[PDB]
């Protein structure tokens, strides 16, 4: 319905403007006809997920690349897409006018928009949060009497996750992950640095954590929020590090391997939440598939675990990570659940190449099984904040309080060629390449039966190019360089 209205600030793309009156939206999906495809373009030139479509042909005459469709090779079915609701991603969306804070909202979940279907929310604070606290700081609360949630859950996080919500046309996907415990619970009694929790698997100290959840569960229930999801612990490996600057909490593998066993795994099975799943790793891939082995091995652990959460730091190989994870363990679903993007500035209002970063970055992990993609912060301000500490990263959605105005990133774009047109339930299926080339491309199948295909051009010459698919006929169309293709097509 409305374009995207476009600014430079230097960098090698545009972002799109937005405010209280004015947001670029998409118009409610339609469904062409057989022989016809959409086609949904973005480049780094300033296209922002133009629509156009075309014909499927009968025969093809050429002498280019070709991507043939093998629908029935069918792989891993997708969870969905979204991003996290931190401290810091309430703030700067609430610093917004109303009716700005609903085109934000709108942006991300709506069908208006890409269509978001997960949302990460962290257990009490962590570095992106304006202070240290827990639910449960008063010490000696071994029963947690006096567990509570902060303003930041009853005022900022759970209102916006409720009019997400209504927005949403799909069904959202809560994930729940906690960075540390109350610090009389850990070795070291502070918040950050080296410390796992006191005792050992099965006492007092680990009992009182694992109910933790439990009562974190309990007090979103009350706000008629229920979880999709939660992880053992946010990046358990970083609370083994030696002066740790954010909130963090050690395990090594084999002691999330026994708390998982003796304590949460029991504790959310004999609760009212035991339908909740339980992921894993929540951590780089790197510890990838080490970590799988000494966890899904013990089946008193593993028969509590439903997933393994990856993060996607630590990357700059996947087939021996996620590949190698899956083949050791098949059934049990990989999940990217965190992503965000050392001499650059922490922000880069309008940069293509942190927008290629996200979606070449999704294709490889579709291409080694994982079922969904989680962003890091829903929204940061300019100098990416506010945060406790100083990790000051980037945000597909930057927000000036000043201007009542907030700039879409090419990476909100990028996620969105994925996010808004590969629903919960797509199949991924093989999609062959005629000769090697320079693309990224994968190939899912809506629950309806109807094509999809992303197609990445992280070169800067043209590359022409075919998609066959053997029910329809084939697809003539042109990859530019530097851009990313979605397209949609009915198989009948
Ligand atoms: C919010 O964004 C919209 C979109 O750019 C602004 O509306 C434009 O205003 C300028 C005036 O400087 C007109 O020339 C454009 O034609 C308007 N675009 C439209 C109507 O689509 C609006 O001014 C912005 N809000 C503020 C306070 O500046
Ligand atoms: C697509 O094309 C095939 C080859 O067509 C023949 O060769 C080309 C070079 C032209 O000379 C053309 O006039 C010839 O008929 C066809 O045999 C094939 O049937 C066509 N496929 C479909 C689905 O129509
Ligand atoms: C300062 C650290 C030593 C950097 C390395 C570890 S890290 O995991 O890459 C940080 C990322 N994941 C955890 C999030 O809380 C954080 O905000 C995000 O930037």
């Amino acid at each position: 319905a409305r374009p995207c209205i476009p600014k430079s600030f230097g960098y090698s793309s545009v972002v799109c403007v937005c405010n209280a009156t004015y947001c670029d939206s998409f118009d409610p999906p339609t469904f062409p006809a057989l022989g016809t495809f959409s086609r949904y373009e973005s480049t780094r030139s300033g296209r922002r997920m133009e629509l156009s479509m075309g014909p499927i042909q009968a025969n093809h005459t050429g002498t280019g690349l070709l991507l043939t469709l093998q629908p029935e090779q069918k792989f891993q079915k997708v969870k969905g897409f979204g991003g996290a609701m931190t401290d810091a991603a309430a703030l700067n969306i609430l610093a917004l006018s109303p009716p700005a804070q609903n085109l934000l909202l709108k942006s991300y979940f709506s069908e208006e928009g890409i269509g978001y279907n997960i949302i990460r929310v962290p257990m009490a604070s962590c570095d992106f949060s304006i202070r240290t606290y827990t639910y449960a700081d008063t010490p000696d609360d071994f029963q947690l009497h006096n567990f509570s949630l902060p303003e930041e859950d009853t005022k900022l996080k759970i209102p916006l996750i409720h009019r997400a919500l209504q927005l949403a046309q799909r069904p959202v996907s809560l994930l729940a992950s906690p960075w540390t415990s109350p610090t009389w619970l850990k070795t070291n009694g502070a918040v950050n640095g080296k410390g796992s929790l006191k005792g050992q698997p099965g006492d007092i100290y680990h009992q009182t954590w694992a109910r933790y959840f439990v009562k974190f569960l309990d007090a979103y229930a009350e706000h008629k929020l229920q979880f999709w999801a939660v992880t053992a612990e946010n990046e358990p490996s970083a609370g083994l590090l030696s002066g740790y600057p954010f909130q963090c909490l050690g395990f090594t593998p084999e002691h999330q391997r026994d708390f998982i066993a003796r304590d949460l795994g029991p504790t959310l099975a004999n609760s009212t939440h035991h339908n909740v799943r339980l992921l894993m790793l929540d951590d780089q891939r790197l510890l990838l598939p080490h970590w799988a082995k000494v966890v899904l091995t013990d089946p008193e652990a593993a028969k509590y675990v439903h997933g393994i959460a990856v993060h996607w730091y630590l990357d700059f190989p996947a087939k021996a990570t996620l590949g190698e994870t899956h083949r050791l363990f098949p059934n049990t679903m990989l999940f990217a659940s965190e992503a965000c993007v050392f001499w650059e500035q922490s922000v880069r209002l309008g940069s293509w190449d942190r927008g290629m970063q996200y979606s070449h970055s999704i294709i490889t992990n579709l291409l080694y099984h994982v079922v969904g993609w989680t962003d890091w912060n829903l929204a940061l301000n300019p100098e990416g904040g506010p945060n406790w500490v100083r990790n000051f990263v980037d945000s597909p959605i930057i927000v000036d309080i000043t201007k009542d105005t907030f700039y879409k990133q090419p990476m909100f774009y990028h996620l969105g060629h994925f996010s808004k047109f590969i629903p919960e339930g797509s199949q991924r299926v093989g999609l062959v390449a005629s000769q090697k080339n320079d693309l990224d491309a994968v190939a899912l199948m809506h629950p309806d039966g109807s094509a999809v295909v992303v197609v990445l051009n992280r070169s800067s010459k043209d590359v022409p190019l075919t998609i066959k698919d053997p029910a329809v006929g084939f697809l003539e169309t042109i990859s530019p360089g530097y851009s990313i293709h979605t397209y949609l097509w009915h198989r009948q």
